[PDB]
């Protein structure tokens, strides 16, 4: 009445086909299509070394007056956030605290000048050193005494340097073989991440992670386990050994730990410029050495020791590798875990504003500056999310922040070893808690989960508990293929409606979902929200039929009783207009949509071209609307157009292919 | 000018939602839906017991004039068809020939009783075999020597007891895992399959069981090697081998067999219905023996024997399992296996013409069948194709074919072992190369692959590689995650069009495409053929900016360089007409269908929203046209829509998005 005219004379596919004529853009050199390229343009080299690295063009983009303040402010905070947390990841693997700082300082400086990422913190995650615990104790147990002098209980000192010998080998193997994948560009291809797999497995590894610390905060080395249900036999030594232990010490780090959570709440209370996130942890460690010292705990009730700094001079080398032979389970394991934490870590560093990072040459930096650690006596460091939500706040223009961390972590290594030589267990203990609640907290999104939908709180639990109660690397890989099947699964379920032809319109629309809708007689219109592949084709068949209700075999059945009773695309009806026929339908043509259809297989094709051939033998119509030029090659780049009719009998339009259809209807009435 | 009348008034989704109001169809008793069905009805339990066995009323509807007949030779020639195919399958897995011979009676039995495919054969594959063959020697190697009192070499007695227990103990642990997953209609699950897969499958098991049966055909029992390129190296044996071994056996071997061959063809010079597929097979034999025992083979030449039959009673049993905590390896391995032959079975047995039959109870009697016959002595059995061919081809009422054949297999076992005592191993050979030979050339598929497609002919040749070179086992479970990860790429890797409108028309079509199409100005046009998945939306994004040339990112670099060169859903231009501009396009509006999409995730969402918004914050109109209902649902139930008007902004139709832009950027002319 006021627009939408057509008015449009018929056109169904074909009429449109030869209505046009083709192109051709043939591209010449199919072999040396880029051989004319690969110039020795002074511009290509340049934008490949930005590409590569562009510190050389971040010169004079960084002003001063302002900049500087808060890129500092920054460093202080991230090396603060990461020193307590970088030992403590030492400590978790079970490594000398040295091996934490060499790694705290220097691939932290490759990598930062090596990272494209603006704001972008460095440090590693616990999971990395849960890798090395749990590999460790599968392949070197706290059982391992073979004889070197030591006449007693001595074996600390061997073994640690083994696993940690064992550790810095298959860091540098894992950076070198993330060099090896990400160099073919694949920085653009590994995208195989959803956030509630991410959730699920950061949930479980808090758990595990608090299940392990716990040890620490205890003091008793009952057993480290391994495998399945690894964290459960922790958990079983941890109340048969909850009694009898040490217990003032247990107390003492309880309680320091509530005190420093209260200060939290009270800094948490207002939030502002001048409130800032302030090192207190400083203060706990510094007044408990204070107090143990005046109190004589170390030296008479026997608190913890976390790590021992004297005062010289250690200087870097470089170790030779492993029988790979032997260790290439653990080499690959390693591998595809450290894999999973770049591609995690630049996921949550991905595109958050206007500014544009890449994928590969990061992944490559990675891995590079992996390897390279570990030749310096370094395990895989990583990034994190509070120190990068620190660096995005205040200041990132490229890496100064980590820079300071960096430098910090020089300083105290260097010079400064017998102040900084003990450290109680639980301080780390405390410091990683309060660091994680913020993630442990998401209990409040489990209903948002499912009023949200059904399939990804399915996947979000699925990966928590495959990550927590099962083990580590079959329970990862095991959640990613659950991840990719239920997108099979979801293309498996569609959800189906009827057209009906909208009231005095031309629209179609489902019947049975509004109550105020007419429908077409003679005709039945069938809608699918799905493509087309080989595992589903067949249940597409059988549901078509049942909630159609119309069944050319049960059509056959039907005749089959009709017959009894008394006793070339298209057919037509043998019944000569007796009492036999069921007069439920009057149907006489079969309509379906592909518009949302993407694409079929042979299977599909086989299938579809054996239901509409056996429609025709029924006598019944059959027109399959909605193509429009991509499926149309699709299908007669398969071999079943013979030109028949069918060649012709493509509609670009569903309204079409009603009008087209009741046309020859109007027509057949001679 | 003829059809297509629509001259309506605009209607975009709202006002369509107005239009029509809800239905409820509310159904009571959510828990107890079916609590009131599950009746005493005898038609109830009549249907219950024939869709578990219907053969008391398969005996009304068989005739006997011409079925009798047809079903009698049918079940000779399957006989014929099985019994050197079975004592060569018996042989292939190293078993003593008794064990494939209640193989191949009991059950048969059972499952041809309990078998709704009509017509359907019975024999198992060469493959089950060759799992039993792997896994014995991985598990078992030839050199197994535990002094009993033979005081010499002779361990084939306990040995191959003990190989053989292993065996029919894993055969019924499968029969039973297989019942055990069968049971929760997994019939109607189990899908998974396509016919590049199982053909790939097929080509490289014909290859693996042609080099093994090359050495029962030589003679020398070498070695049998298993695993990673075991068929390579039982191939390097082979050619050290080929020199100085049984030459004459040999040689007469491969003369008969050419012989047969030209007696095959001259039998397929003219096939008709006298022309019948003959059991020239016992004629090679008997021949064969007869100049054996008349010129004195076996027992001067020492030719090959296959079995031993004596003249007496052996009655059957029932042993015990073995150790799972220890075999669980194999139990699995040969558990999947064996879903596979079942499924590939079901498979080829599925809809052939409109008889049809289930596949969940399918699978239930078949692994019942299995366990059953393992608890018998037994292996597990199969079908094949040629003798399925065979029985559709003359009978298969319900199972004369395969009753036939048992009661053949009960007549040799029984009476007769001295004449059917011995046989030349070279007889299995021919047998079976004969039988296969048929699916082996496949050669003439290769370009018509190529020609097919790419994905297709990959994932056909990566089955055939993964199976042949590689091992068994995990060869073919890599086969099915990359079938099933190439839809993933499929799904990755869409044609993308920029449409056009018609020249005097209505309809959109792509730009590039004919030629002889025009486009709207200031106006851009995008559509995808493929659905919307976390896998698949930056990239996405990315290729619809490269592709539309517009990028909102490099708009605003645009706008940068503007204004240094004179140094809320949408926006304005803050351009005051100057000549900093570009002048390359005037786009005012931007169009995107979803008729094709099927659905997208929070991902998806996130991303179409923060497109849509900041290209509205370009000042540059966005309509996304094509939603109906459910995706409208789809989006809405998304945590977005907080009523904006973009909750408004929705077109059914893309015909009808475009003449409202244009119609209200008309209005804006004022």
């Amino acid at each position: 009445t006021q627009r939408y005219y057509v008015e449009r004379p018929i056109f169904s596919h074909p009429v449109l086909q030869e209505r046009l004529h083709k192109k051709d853009k043939i591209s010449e050199s199919i072999g040396d299509k880029l051989k004319q390229a690969f110039t020795c343009t002074p511009k290509k080299i340049r934008n490949i070394i930005y590409m590569f690295l562009p510190i050389t063009k971040w010169l004079p983009a960084y002003r001063f007056k302002e900049y500087v303040l808060g890129d500092i402010v920054s460093g202080i905070s991230t090396g603060v956030l990461q020193l307590p947390q970088g030992l403590a990841f030492a400590m978790l693997a079970a490594v000398p605290p040295v091996f934490g700082l060499y790694s705290s300082f220097y691939p932290v400086i490759m990598y930062c000048f090596f990272g494209t990422s603006r704001h972008i913190s460095i440090g590693p995650f616990a999971v990395i050193s849960l890798m090395i615990g749990g590999v460790a104790v599968r392949l070197v147990p706290d059982d391992i005494v073979i004889p070197g002098g030591v006449n007693a209980t001595n074996s600390t000192e061997a073994r640690d340097a083994l696993r940690v010998k064992v550790a810095m080998s298959v860091t540098l193997l894992t950076g070198i073989i993330q060099f090896c994948l990400g160099v073919c560009r694949f920085g653009f291809v590994a995208i195989y991440l959803t956030e509630p797999l991410v959730r699920g497995f950061t949930t479980a590894a808090a758990v595990h992670v608090f299940t392990s610390m716990l040890k620490y905060l205890f003091g008793v080395k009952t057993k480290r386990y391994s495998g399945i249900f690894s964290v459960v036999y922790s958990t079983v030594a941890v109340l048969q050994n909850v009694k009898n232990l040490n217990v003032c010490s247990l107390g003492v780090g309880l309680m320091v730990f509530g005190l420093l959570l209260g200060g939290k709440e009270f800094n948490e209370r207002f939030k502002e410029k001048l409130p800032a996130p302030i090192p207190l942890e400083f203060f706990a460690v510094v007044m408990g050495t204070g107090i143990s010292a005046g109190f004589s705990l170390h030296e008479s009730y026997n608190v913890d020791v976390v790590g021992t700094l004297p005062l010289g001079l250690l200087p870097p080398a470089n170790p030779d590798t492993s029988l790979f032979h032997l260790v290439y389970v653990d080499a690959i394991a390693i591998a595809i875990v450290g894999f999973s934490v770049t591609i995690s870590m630049a996921k949550t560093l991905a595109n958050k504003h206007g500014y544009q990072v890449d994928g590969n040459q990061e992944l490559i930096a990675l891995g590079l500056c992996n390897s390279t650690g570990s030749l310096f006596q370094t395990f895989a460091i990583s990034c994190s999310l509070s120190r990068s939500l620190v660096q995005e706040g205040t200041g990132g223009k490229t890496q100064l922040a980590g820079c300071l961390a960096s430098l910090m972590i020089l300083l105290v290594i260097l010079a400064t070893g017998f102040l900084f030589e003990s450290l109680p267990q639980a301080v780390l203990s405390a410091i990683v808690i309060v660091n994680l609640k913020g993630m442990f907290m998401q209990f409040s999104d489990l209903p948002f989960f499912w009023r949200t939908s059904k399939i990804e709180l399915t996947i979000w639990l699925t990966t928590f508990v495959s990550s927590l109660f099962l083990g580590l690397d079959y329970g990862l890989i095991t959640a990613v293929i659950i991840a990719l099947m239920t997108v099979i699964y979801r293309t498996q379920s569609p959800s189906y409606i009827v057209l009906g032809q909208l009231p005095d319109t031309d629209v179609y629309i489902d019947i049975d979902a509004y109550e105020e809708v007419k429908e077409v007689p003679g005709i039945k219109i069938f809608q699918i929200n799905a493509p087309i592949y080989y595992a589903n084709s067949d249940l597409y068949s059988s549901a078509l039929k049942r909630k159609t209700g119309v069944n050319p075999a049960f059509i056959l059945g039907a005749r089959r009783k009709a017959m009894k009773k008394y006793a070339v695309t298209k057919s037509t009806l043998p019944e000569e207009l007796q009492r036999f026929m069921p007069p439920g339908d009057n149907v006489h043509t079969i309509i379906l949509d592909f518009t949302q259809v993407n694409f079929m297989d042979s299977v599909g094709v086989k299938t579809l071209a054996g239901i509409v051939k056996e429609y025709g033998d029924v006598g019944i119509y059959v027109y399959l609307a909605g193509c429009s030029a991509q499926v149309v090659s699709d299908l007669t780049q398969n071999q079943f157009f013979e030109n028949p009719a069918l060649l012709d009998l493509l509609f670009h339009s569903i309204h079409d292919a009603v009008l087209g259809s009741q046309v020859r209807e109007a027509l057949a009435e001679q």
